[PDB]
Parts: structure tokens; C-alpha cells; sequence
RNA sequence: AUUCUCUCAUAGGGAUAACGGUGUGGCCUUCUACCUGUUAGAAAUAAUGGGUCUUCAGUUGUAAUUCGUUGCAACUGACGGGGGGGUGG
RNA sequence: AUUCUCUCAUAGGGAUAACGGUGUGGCCUUCUACCUGUUAGAAAUAAUGGGUCUUCAGUUGUAAUUCGUUGCAACUGACGGGGGGGUGG
């Protein structure tokens, strides 16, 4: 297995990958503006299929280009890499505010070094895991991360006192001095071999001063350049995660949080770049009080997490009632707010086919689309297996009935003041349907008559209920664990 | 998926394999009785098949009679672990003396047993990974060992000073109550499941105090018993590795290992059952003296770990030596000892045979029966794989030149030694060979001679050395990591 | 607060502790601590003659931890109060009292923790000037009668009047 | 051994304890203190009525100083020992005594620091298997008679015999 | 029978001689520096049968250098124990 | 051309119209309780078209119990927010 080989199969998996990502993404838009077309009549939007902007940036940034001479480019790089002249081209860079006021620099590579960065740091990433700290991710979106919020889940529950402090590593992955980097390259018993170096090297020699984030090469670079820290840490006694530019440390004595702080403290002045907090805080009881500054719940990465239970961010809470709103919107309103209703299916018949839309819709969104009766199936034993798609599916720790339940009335409210509103719009236009099925029914009842129906002897009019789903959830996490149910 | 398709599945291919096994065993006792009587002439013993005796003390020991009724084993099984009366057959138990006085009781579970403990606690396993600690193994030749003993190594050549203690948890696992081991099932967030309580439940009632231990589902079970053990001393800022019945806590400060201490007995206070140290011990550098109890090096698994570096254990080095000595004996002195050399080819012509079997055993035996040109060609880059077989694949982390090289020594002084005896025998019965090749080379020249020597266009004479595998093991760890070297 | 560790704690426990801390408790005296505690069903009788020794035995563990730990503290009755002239100490306390808390089957709720300081002086954590402990204001400054006592006192002087 | 600090501990030192810990010490009864120490000029005198709350009253700073570390001690006559489960509380109690025989103008000296451990298994520091405490010989498995004291016991049952 | 097939199947029934593997060599194909006869051949190479080194450390010169280091010479420094009995420096 | 093929190949040449995907339905097959017409049929079922519940907690009875708990009834306790304006208890 030469190098130039490695190099091309990886090149050209990229490649076929963000192919297959475009060529979905225009069958998608094609079905979706057939849809809408159905939806709007007349006043429906033309399609447009967009190609993504940094393709042209580069040719080399275009998947169909390094699919077409994907050999000549993994020949050259080959080539580049044993005469130790290889160097990364420039990535896209897109600066992004983040929402406490700062701005993470995502950095998206030519598919040649991107493939290049998985070839090799995913190989040390992977000679060298034992090494790494246990809750170290490099994206705040990982699948992993829920082990690291597990852990604390665990720990808020059983400990009273939970002293949490956070900070921000952002600023030090900026610019950490890549001679710190370099002096990490032989310590704790890392395994890099001197290509593995060179290339590091050429990434780094790349950039200038820092890390990029959000990248291959991301998580082991952090883990690097952050070894002595965690090494520390862990001497404490303290609990730590990392994810992205984000550490949250957590003990149950206040001297080990104070000890850490010093410790990120000293680490700080060794790489020379400062990290700063968001700072330092007590978690305990919700009756219970507490001497330092401190609160019921802390919020990490979708969860409010309190020691009485786990449950969804109001944030992510917002969003789910933001899709779920636009989605009944959409299909139920906006068609009807528009200046012509031409080409619009008006309901009749005891039929709306736009309310079908919508709860199917929100199903997808919230169960992935399952019924009730193979959750039901599921959480008795009938069925041995559900799939867990959706909404729910990124937020499998819940464990908080009463906002599941909350939410359940939430859903059945906006549908039928949603409703209520399409029949007010209709009757504007002409067409009172207010007797008829869809806009006949009580809030009180809605469930209960959406229940019944049937059709395809199939019933999509039920309304979909995240505490049955957060059932199964439970239970298929007792059955296959975290990272058996967040990917199939 | 239906359960009985799995046990199905699982229990044929427990069977599978070891019918595998017991046709490679015959196999290979015929092709060593071929070459043993080419070797001990009229002298050779017959061959004598042995069959396992545990196959007859019960029929479902037996891979045959399972693989003749795998289907109705696991038909039964299915419907009594679904009826809730499944109850695990008693597995076979040998007393083994262990070397420090003690005693490990195996345990060997029947295929179905066994393969039912597979399946459920490798799924359990994989299902709490993160809950459980790093470095804890089931068994003392597992090959993720080495991964905790490179922990201690890069420690020791770090810390100032590494405090060490080891303990015994052999009376623990013999009897810990099975109540103690229930309470544990509903913590640390383990996701057990329903009837994975009961098939843990049904395997432990089949026992009575205690967990079995060199079995599938030890390993779980120890994690699950131990994993307040594992947070305590996690808290405490010690680092520690459980390995079959055996923990050793190391950490640089002595009132941590005091401190660790103490956490054991509060455990073993909680757990009913008493853990004893094998005990404590400072670690320094050779030169430097030390305040308490003391000792150079450790010796763990195999390995003499010291401050600066690590080399085998004279247990192990003594085991090296006994394969090597032996393997020449075997070939060289054994069959001139008999009573009649009847039928045994005696050396002549400037060849021996016997020599270069034995050479080529002492090969096989140390670098799996690599050449030096292929060795060289790996620590070259001529060749980019080197499959790393014999017995230096189970020491990786040597790092100890000198050890090697008394062994290269004492490789070429015992081929002299036992060559001048084969030659004095070989004129005893009437054979001067002297002056022939295999018997006219000075010690101080036998390298140099047989590595010129060719046959067949290939160099099978070279006398394997330690140091050349040791360079390329080096290589490989640096460029492969530990878990790609230990197995292909 | 430990009244509902008293109110429900494992008889099991109890009967656990018997033969801990150097305790002599006789056949006999085990047979009529045992009778006492079958004739309830969980937990210890509060107010009563083996409340006290019921309550030690039962909480020798917790007593042993926070003596080490260096705090100090008191059990009037179902109420603990620990006091100590460090932070950390306490809060290991608090830590202290949970593992107690899982041990025995049975929580244990503050009332819940402050720093008491001079009155010219401030404080950084959540702070009163005095306590207020059965009856008495105790201040850094002095011992006080609390002003619900105060209030007895008075409403039966201005009722011994009044009458 | 507080031998030396009780032979000579300034009265002045003394004299400032009595007004601390809460000691409730009326006028009189400090007039008898001092003048049983004016008789002497220099320490407590050992072995009488007066010798356990002069001590107490001199070492009340060092026992709570030792209670605050953690350590539990027994003084009993001029002879302290103090045990701990944690090597640092042990030391730490040893910086505490040295604090303290400086704050008093006398040292005290031990006679000094050692960890008792089961038999079977080994230790760190310089080790005992089993302390000598006021005739018995405390191990980690069992209290025994020290061997002084069954070399007594021995003396006296052969004597009978002999007479 | 360890093969194939039936029984509400951790056990029992049948029917056929097969099933399951091992060493050697062959092709396929994964990676493999240089020098050579002698077979083909118009110097493009292929199968063959003989041979050499191939690692690590430091010093110095040179080129790059984001000042962590990196490519190339070219010089020496290791690169096959220990023990017993005699014996020379 | 995003296909196919050549250049000591992160770039350039050519030659052909194809390549890469999407929704629906079909078969294959993975797992899926009960009651039913009406089609086949001799009660063995299959495709079809309609319907019901299926979870958790406690109490009590019962059987096992290595004293952690486990199977079965059968009774109730939850099992679809919040807010604004009036209005009754």
C-alpha cells in the first residue's frame, strides 16, 4: 500500500462524498419545489439550484474538478510529501460571530488537504487515543459529547455540591505559539512518526500562529498542545471536557476547582496566550441554598442540566417550537396570505390535505417519522427495534417529563390556533370549511379525533407526542447505549 | 434479529473455532511426528492424539456434539432466557497454584454458556465503555496491557519520584456478595437492560459468592463492582490498572498512595471482603537513594520497569533462554543421546540439517521467521510492512539495548557450546565432524560465517539477533502505535 | 434537618451499626432495641428515651467524618448544625453528610449554609450578621435572646398585667 | 514527651489562658492558681490534683489546633500520642507541636512518627507492627499485654510460688 | 458420523458416505535499492542465479527556516553476554 | 463534460455522448399481539380491509429466592403547556 495510493483513494472518497452531498441536494430541491408549487399555485417561487460559493474560490475546492484529475493531484502531493516540500493550500475562511460575542474562524481546506488531513490525523488520532483525555472533542456537535454530559449528569445526581467553572480556550487555539506544539511532539508517550511530523508541520507552517478549528487535524493538535493540562487536572482530582474551544471543569470540592483554576492559570502563562472564562459556580438542589455565586442549572450544548434531572436548553426548546410553528405555518397559512390562491387545493370534503402535510411534517421533525404503533411495539416487546431519528434523537439524556409534557400541550395549542387561523383566511377568501374535519375540532379533542383517522389504512392524522418517543428513547438507551441510538 | 438467530449464530461460531483449533492441533502433532521421526530415527515416539478432557465431562464441552444440535441448544436457550429460566450449566474448574502462593480458580463455561456470555457481556462491555476506567483487563496477557504499562514507563521517566503499590484482588472476586454486585446494577449510569439483568442475575445464581474470573464476563462484572473503587481513587489524583486479579496504583506524591490505600479498605469494608497487597514502594532513579521502602525497578507483567528504561523480566528472559536452549538441544544433542542413532541422518558433507532446523526454530521463536534483509528493508523504507510474530511482538516496549545484547551473546555462545557438544558426541559415535562447517566455526566468527552462507538463494543461517527486531519494533511502535504491531 | 432521616431509616442500617465504634451493647439490650424498633416499622422514635442512643449509633459515621474532616457541629433533636472557620471545610461537610445520606437509604435536607462575620464587616458569600440558634442571637459581637423569645417574654409579662 | 514543657512553662503563659476556650475561672479560684504556682517558679507540678487542668488549660490551643487538622491525640501525664489515618495529618500535627513549643518558650520533644499496618502486609516509613500504649501492646489484629507487664505478671505468680 | 434432514428441541430420531482441515509447489497481486553473467532483444526490458549495504548518535560544511526544525554530503562512536581455572602486560 | 483515456501530472491534452443521483410502486427478507368479514379450503393457512391495546409507579395475593430480587393476576395514580380579559363557586 504505496502512499500515492492511500492519497487517492482518500481523495477520491472526498470527492465522490461531497458528489453525492450535491447531487442530493439537487434532487431535494427539484422535489421540494414540486411540492411548493402544489402548495403556493401560481405564486410559488421558480427553483434555483445553487453551487456552493468556495467551489470557484479554488478548482480544487470543486469536488467534480478533483474528481477529474484526482490521480495527477494525489501523484503530485505524493511526490511533495517525500521530497518534504508538500504544503497545504490556503482554506476557506469564514468569520462567524459567535453568540457570546466572539467569532470562530471556520476553516474549510481544498478537498486535497482535507483528505490529506483525515489520511494521517486520523491515524495518529487513533495510534495515540489511550494518551487523550476521555471527554475531548473537537466539535461541539459530536456524538461523543453526550458521554461527557452523561458524565456530569451522574455526577450533578449523586453529589450535592457540583462546583462547575468554564473558559474559553478560543484566543489560545488562535494563536498558541507552534513552537510549544513543536516541543509537545515528543512527550507523553506520543507516537508520531517523522512524515506524521513533516505533515504536521506543513499544516502548521500553513497557518501561522494557533490551531485550526473545526478541522482534521483540530482535535489532535488540541490534544497536543493541551496534554500537560489535562495530565494536571487529572492529578487534581478534577473532571474536565473539552469540546471545541469550550472546557468545562467540574469537582465536588470548591479548593480542587480553585486549584484547577490556578492550574489553567499556569498553563496559560506556559504557551504564552491567556484563556479566559465565560466563571466559577456551585450546583445543588433547586430547595437548597448556596454560599457562593451559584445556579440551579448548568447549560451545556442543548441540556439544561440541574441535579434533579436532565432536560432540553429553552433555546433548543425555541428552535423545536420555531420548526414546528413554521412548519403549520407554511403549509397552512402562508399559502393562504398570499395575493392569488390560484392553483392552491382549497380543503373541502372534510379533507386537508395541507393539515396531512404538516402533521407529517412535524413528524418527520420530531419521531423521524414513526407511528405510534411501533413506538408502542417497541416499548412493549412486540418489536425489537426502532429507529431513532428526529429531533429527539440529538437530545437523547432527557429526562425531564414535565417539559416533554409541556411541549405536547404546546403542539396541540399552536395546531389548533393554527387551524382556527386557515379558517378565518379561507372564509376571507370564500370558503368556509369551519364545520368541515380539519377546522371543526376542539383543542380539547384534537388528539382524540386525529387518533381515529385513518388513512391508507395508516394513521398519519395522530399528533405527535414527544413523551412517547422520550419512552423509547429511555428505553432504547437502557438496551443499546448512547452511541448505538445516535447513528444507526 | 430474533434472540435465538444470535445465540444461533453465536454458539456455531464458538464451535466452529474450536473444531478449527482441534483439526490445526492433529495437523500439526502429524507433521511434527513426520518430522520428529526424520529427527529421532527408530527412537521417535508414536503419535498420540489427545482430545480435551473436559469435552467428556459434559457433552455440550464437546464443539462436535454442539455443532451437531446448535440449533436445538439454542432454540432451548432462547425460550428459557425468554421464560426467564434459563440458568447457566456449571462450568468446568481447575485449581491452578499461582506462583506467589495463592490460587486462580478457571472457570471453563460450556460452548453454549459461553457463547451466551459473549454475546450479551461483550454488548454490555461496548454499551458502558465510558463509564468504565482506562486501564482495566480481564486477563494478564491481554494485549491492551501494554497500554497501562506504557502509562507507568512515560511516568517514570518523567516524575521525580513514582510511589507504586500493588494489591490482590483474587479473594474479592472468590467471594463478593452477589447483593453488593446487584446494587451496583443501577449506577454510574450503566445502561443494563432488562434481560441483561437476568442473564447477569442467571450467571451469578449459577455461582454462588463471588465473580468468575478468565471468563467473558468478568471483565464487566469487575467493572461494575469495582467502579466506586475506580472513581475514589480517580478523585484522589492516583492512576491506577486492574489487570485479572492484580491492581497497581502509582502516582508522585506518597500521601496520595497512602490516600489510595485507605479508599481500598473503605471498599473493601463496603463490599464484605477483605483486598491485601501482594506492597508499597518508591521508585527513583538508579543513583539516587530513597527515604522509605524502595526498589529500582518494577516488575510488571513481563516487564522490569525502571526510571530509565524498560526492559524483560529475568522470569521472562529466563523463559526466552529455556525456548532457545531447548530448541537447540532438541536438534543437536537429544537424538546423539539415544541409544541408536538408527535412522537419523548424521552430518556430513559440510551440512548439517539438524543445524539449520535449529536455526531456523530459534527463528521462528524470536522474529517470527523474518529475514535480516526484510528487517533491514523495513528500518530502511525500502519496504513499508513488517509483520512483527515471536516472542519480542509480546514485549513492544523494550527499550533496554543493553538486555538485547547480552541476549545476542548468549544466543551465539550456547550455539557454540552446544555445537562442540553435538560434534563430541557425533565422534563418541564414530562421526568426526570437526573440521566440517557446522562444527569448525570459532565462536567469535560463527555470525560472520553463517550469514554468508545461502541456500536456496536465501541467508537461513543468519543467527537471529534481539537488536535488529528491536530496531524494527521501534520503528513500527513509532510509525503503527501498540494495538497494529500486537496483532496483523 | 434530619427529621425525615429518623422518620425512615432502614432498620437494617441500625442493626448494621450495632457492632461498630466500640459500642458494648449486650444480648439483652440488642433483643429490646430490636423489640422497640419492631414495634415500629422504620425509622427511630423522636423525643423518647431511645432517641439519643438510637440516633448515635445510627449517625457514628457521619460524627467520625466530619471530626476528621475538623468541623464542628451539634444534633439537638432532628437539627444539625456544623460550624467551621473554613470554606472548604464545610462544604466538604455538606459532602460528607450525602455519602452518609446514600449510605442509609434516606435524604438529608438543610434548613442552609452562611458565613457569619463582624457587622462592620462584609461578607462574599451569602451572609447573616447573627445566627439565630434555640432561642439565642448568636452574633460575633455578643449572645442575645432571639426575638421570638423575646416575644414570649413579653406577652406574658403584658398578659400577667392584662390578667 | 511534654515533660520538659510542663517542668518549665512560664506562668505568664498560663496566666494568659485564663481567659480563653470559655474557661469559667472565678476570682478566687484564680487566686489559688496563682499561688499554687508562686510556690512554684517554673511549670505545673506533675501527679497532683492540680496537674490535669493546668495542663488543659495551657494545652487548650494545641488540642484545638490538633482537632481542627483532624488527628486524634491523648495526653496522659507528660506523654502525647497523636494518630491519624493520613501521613500529612500526621505531619501536619508535627508542625502544630513545633508551633506550639515555640508559642509556650519550652520544647517539646518527641520520644517518634511511624505507621502501624497489618502484619502480613509492608510499609513505607519506619514501621511497627504493633504500638506500646500503657501496657498494652495495640496491633492492627488484636490488643495484647505488653511484654513488660506479662514479664511482671510472671514475676509475681513465680515469686508466690518461691515464697 | 464432526454431513444432511426431522421432532414445540441444552434431548432425541432417521438417511448417505462424506465433511472439516494440514505441508509443499503453481497462478493471481501487495512493497522491495544497487551491480552483474547468461536466455530471449535491437539497449525496451522480463523470468531467472550470484553478490553488496539498508540502522542509530555526535561534529562540521552547505540550502531552507514561520527560529521547533528540516534535505544533502563526509568523519568517527557504538552495532553478538556472563562465569570458573591457569597466564602475560 | 462530473464519462473514458494520455502526459515524470495540485497542471495540461485529447475521444465519445454518457455518467452520477431522486420520489413512487414491485419482488427478495429482517421483527410484529389479538378479534373479525370476504377470496381461495376441507379448520392447514396465505394475500388482502377494518378495529382494540401495547408504557410507567405503588398496594395487595400468590410461586421461586443464593435474601439484591424475580413471573402472574387485579385495584387506583399520573399519561397533551402557559398567558391576557371577563365570570362563577
Amino acid at each position: 500500500m504505496k502512499l500515492e495510493q492511500q492519497i487517492q483513494r482518500v481523495i477520491l472518497e472526498e470527492a465522490k462524498a461531497l458528489i453525492k452531498d450535491y447531487h442530493e441536494y439537487h434532487n431535494r430541491v427539484h422535489l421540494e419545489s414540486v411540492r411548493n408549487k402544489k402548495r403556493l399555485g401560481d405564486s410559488a417561487p421558480d427553483k434555483k439550484i445553487h453551487r456552493p460559493n468556495y467551489w470557484s474560490f479554488d478548482k480544487k475546492f470543486d469536488p467534480f474538478y478533483v474528481k477529474s484529475n484526482y490521480k495527477s493531484i494525489a501523484r503530485s502531493i505524493a511526490n511533495k510529501i517525500e521530497n518534504r516540500t508538500y504544503l497545504p493550500n490556503e482554506p476557506f475562511t469564514k468569520d462567524v460571530p459567535k453568540p457570546d460575542g466572539g467569532i470562530r474562524k471556520v476553516s474549510i481546506y481544498q478537498i486535497p488537504d482535507a483528505a490529506i488531513s483525515k489520511l494521517f490525523f486520523n491515524r495518529l488520532l487513533a495510534k495515540n487515543r489511550h494518551r487523550f483525555s476521555s471527554f475531548s472533542y473537537a466539535y461541539r456537535n459530536d456524538r461523543n459529547v453526550h458521554f461527557a454530559i452523561q458524565d456530569i449528569s451522574v455526577d450533578l445526581k449523586k453529589n450535592e455540591r457540583t462546583f462547575l467553572a468554564e473558559f474559553d480556550f478560543s484566543d489560545f487555539f488562535g494563536s498558541i505559539s507552534h513552537s510549544f506544539l513543536n516541543e509537545q511532539f515528543n512527550e507523553n508517550g506520543f507516537y508520531i512518526s517523522p512524515e506524521e511530523k513533516f505533515i504536521i508541520r506543513s499544516f502548521l507552517r500553513e497557518r501561522k500562529v494557533g490551531i485550526p478549528q473545526g478541522t482534521s487535524i483540530s482535535l489532535f493538535l488540541a490534544n497536543l498542545t493541551c496534554w500537560k493540562l489535562d495530565q494536571d487536572l487529572e492529578r487534581e482530582g478534577v473532571k474536565f471536557s473539552r469540546y471545541a474551544d469550550d472546557t468545562i471543569i467540574w469537582s465536588q470540592e470548591y479548593s480542587k476547582i480553585c486549584n484547577a483554576f490556578n492550574i489553567i492559570t499556569n498553563f496559560s502563562k506556559s504557551a504564552g496566550i491567556k484563556i479566559n472564562p465565560k466563571g466559577i459556580s456551585l450546583l445543588t438542589k433547586k430547595g437548597l441554598p448556596s454560599e457562593i455565586t451559584s445556579k440551579n442549572n448548568l447549560d451545556f450544548l442543548g441540556y439544561t442540566l440541574s441535579v434533579e434531572n436532565v432536560s432540553i436548553k429553552e433555546k433548543s426548546v425555541k428552535k423545536i417550537k420555531k420548526q414546528i410553528s413554521y412548519i403549520l405555518y407554511r403549509n397552512l397559512i402562508q399559502p393562504l396570505k398570499k395575493t392569488s390562491l390560484a392553483g392552491q387545493t382549497i380543503p373541502a370534503n372534510d379533507r386537508d390535505k395541507n393539515f396531512l402535510i404538516a402533521i407529517c411534517e412535524i413528524r418527520r421533525y420530531m419521531y423521524g417519522g414513526l407511528s405510534k404503533s411501533q413506538i408502542k411495539d417497541y416499548l412493549s416487546g412486540r418489536s425489537n427495534r426502532l429507529y431513532f431519528k428526529g429531533i429527539m434523537s440529538f437530545y437523547p439524556l432527557v429526562n425531564d417529563v414535565e417539559q416533554l409534557k409541556q411541549l405536547d400541550g404546546w403542539i396541540v395549542s399552536v395546531i389548533y390556533r393554527a387551524l382556527k387561523l386557515r379558517c378565518q383566511l379561507l372564509s376571507k377568501w370564500g370558503y368556509n370549511r369551519s364545520h368541515n374535519f380539519p377546522f371543526i375540532l376542539d383543542r380539547e379533542d384534537i388528539v382524540d379525533k386525529c387518533s381515529k383517522k385513518t388513512i391508507a389504512g395508516r394513521k398519519l392524522f395522530e399528533i405527535p407526542s414527544f413523551l412517547l418517543i422520550h419512552k423509547a428513547l429511555q428505553k432504547g438507551l437502557q438496551e443499546s447505549g448512547i452511541e448505538k441510538i445516535m447513528n444507526p
